[PDB]
């Protein structure tokens, strides 16, 4: 449970990431697909990226950085009611793309790490704190139904 302050700064975090979200999206890929590269594994349309700049360039990858933000974007705006936009994706990515949830922690420590780098200083310290607790949230009610399926 964030606190509505907590919830409020999160939200006004993304207002951020909605000004540009392609740009925020490919860079938190792009964080995500460098760091850890088994990750790009568990995509078939990226796998076969070996450079960065072979990611930066690629619109394809832009457009699903696009669409993962979306959705979060979407989840956050729920502050914690979001029970319903996540079965779905607790369901296939556990039993169809098998992501473990470690991956998760991976994509959260990456929208962190973009928004600092793309908004240095204009990102304080309870609106990180704030941040990163919507992001375990998040991850914590995925894991949840990751221990339900078995995964």
């Amino acid at each position: 449970g964030l606190s509505d302050g907590e919830w409020q700064q999160v939200l006004n975090v993304w207002g951020k990431v909605e000004a540009d979200i392609a740009g925020h999206g490919q860079e938190v890929l792009i964080r995500l697909f460098t760091g850890h590269p088994e990750t790009l594994e568990k995509f078939d349309k990226f796998k076969h990226l070996k450079t960065e700049a072979e990611m930066k360039a690629s619109e394809d990858l832009k457009k699903h950085g696009t669409v993962v933000l979306t959705a979060l974007g979407g989840i956050l705006k729920k502050k914690g009611h979001h029970e319903a936009e996540l079965k779905p994706l607790a369901q296939s990515h556990a039993t169809k793309h098998k992501i473990p949830i470690k991956y998760l922690e991976f994509i959260s420590d990456a929208i962190i790490h973009v928004l600092h780098s793309k908004h240095p200083g204009d990102f304080g310290a309870d609106a990180q704190g704030a941040m990163t607790k919507a992001l375990e949230l998040f991850r914590n009610d995925i894991a949840a139904k990751y221990k339900e399926l078995g995964f």
